[PDB]
């Protein structure tokens, strides 16, 4: 039931957003195939001019109603279309369309995200290639950083994984969140750097659940009184190092991502042994 | 300490903006003067190319710091300057700084907001009067919705008074939402249309608080057992009508505001005598 009026839209805006949108004369939707966690994301099949095809997976943002809603959509896109990292999921394009929810077209990622991925058993990720995933995400974040954009809900979950074991940043949490974000409701890349420890941990633990015996309403407290998730089994002491100094109470004390970068690859370089090779 | 990476911007974005955007060769933003609930807001003078001085204020987005909120920043910009209608708020223009928070600059309101306005005892409004400023912020309102435009926020608080008595529609808020945005938390024409009945017993009231005696966590069951907002002394009886279909609970039987604009108008009609003609 969904019949947005797109003449309602501004026309500078509309301008703006034509180098983002791709239409029927190069998206094939299959909307009988559900790609099943990360909403209504269907496959697609997306040409160029010679009839090449690549894999893509259509997600249809099936909240957006209004013309507001539907306007910082046109923004959302404009702003990551820019993006271009290889740790970066990248945005293959959006459909405006007079019928119909908006449409995000992304590109098919065939290991899905980074949580599932390390906690399925029939994965034998090693040491190094845990580590080595914590990487890529630390330079998907500090090329985000230096565009000045703040993730906010950096977590394994919202990190894909592509057919050459590629790990791309993409996409409530309070136990990801920074001390001074559940407090002050405000988010940085100092509190991405939070959270990006937190992942780390979930990388070193496969994918275990954050501070099981924690209710979620008592983690500001348990974590005031100056205690942190426990280093895990697998962790190597210079990780859990790093970890603990993203976790810093003061904001301005954490690592940059550019200094998680350096010093993650002193780490992962001292390693040996590799089951998924980037 | 507020220093934003302009560059940092996407180009197609800025180049939408542009005609929205407004600097120091037009306008003079007094930073020592206030004007006292709104947010910061600073008196400003807006020159036109002969020198032609309007009064404005200057409201600075002191919460605005990455460049996500910024790109939305502009996008709302733009949306808001196609806007014309004598009963909505116009924006003059808005400013992006790369030393301090952006600005959004609004023609100077002499009266303030309507509820500060209607409970000044020194005012003197009529029941035509009070009823008069309803009608004006209904056709604000079947403006903005013929232009898909969903408010989210309406109240006497969010409409100003210019100095000919004009009501510019501008602008959690629990005892103005409609039934279903109270639970399914959206948001539509319909809960506007809600929340335009809860605005209009404001004005009949001359800005007495809705609900004095039922708490603000109890407002869902007390609507859902058919409990509404008692007639106004001051009120008749076919205006109290329409605030009741205004709270119909089921949404698609609520009046539009074009529906609204008729019949509030063939009410104020039938009235005489008032102190405050537009
Ligand atoms: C094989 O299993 C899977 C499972 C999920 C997959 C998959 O899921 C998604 C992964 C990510 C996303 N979307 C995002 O990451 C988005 C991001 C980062 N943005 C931008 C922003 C963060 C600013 O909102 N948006 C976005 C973009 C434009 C408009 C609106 C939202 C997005 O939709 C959407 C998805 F459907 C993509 C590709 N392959 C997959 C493969
Ligand atoms: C004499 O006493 C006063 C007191 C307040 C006054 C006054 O207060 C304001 C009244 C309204 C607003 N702002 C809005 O109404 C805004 C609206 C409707 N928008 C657009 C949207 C709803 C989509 O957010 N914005 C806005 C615009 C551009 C960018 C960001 C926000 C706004 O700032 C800002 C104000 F400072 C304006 C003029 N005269 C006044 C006079």
């Amino acid at each position: 039931t969904v019949h947005i009026d797109l003449s309602a839209l501004n026309p500078e805006l509309v301008q703006a957003v034509q180098h983002v949108v791709i239409g029927p004369s190069s998206l094939i939707v299959h909307f009988n195939e559900v790609i099943g966690h990360f909403g209504c994301v269907y496959h697609g099949t997306l040409l160029d001019n010679d009839g090449k095809k690549i894999h893509c997976a259509v997600k249809s943002l099936n909240r957006i109603t209004d013309i507001g809603e539907v306007s910082q959509f046109l923004t959302e896109g404009i702003i990551m279309k820019d993006f271009s990292h290889p740790n970066v999921l990248s945005l293959l394009g959006i459909c405006l369309r007079s019928e119909g929810s908006p449409l995000v077209v992304l590109p098919y990622m065939k290991h899905g995200d980074l949580r599932n991925f390390i906690r399925n058993e029939t994965h034998n990720p090693t040491v190094k290639d845990l580590i080595g995933f914590g990487l890529q995400v630390a330079k998907g974040m500090k090329y985000l950083a230096s565009k000045k954009f703040v993730h906010r809900d950096l977590a394994a979950r919202n990190c894909m994984l592509d057919e050459k074991f590629t790990v791309k940043v993409a996409d409530l949490p309070v136990k990801w969140m920074a001390l001074e974000s559940l407090q002050t409701q405000k988010f940085t890349t100092k509190s991405d750097v939070w959270s990006f420890g937190v992942l780390l941990w979930e990388l070193m633990t496969r994918g275990a659940p954050p501070y099981p015996d924690v209710n979620t309403f008592d983690i500001t407290v348990y974590l005031l009184q100056g205690r942190r998730l426990l280093q895990p089994e697998y962790c190597p002491d210079p990780l859990y190092e790093v970890m603990l100094k993203c976790w810093h109470p003061k904001a301005e004390m954490r690592p940059s991502f550019s200094e998680l970068v350096s010093r993650i690859s002193a780490i992962f370089s001292t390693f040996i042994g590799e089951h998924y090779v980037h």
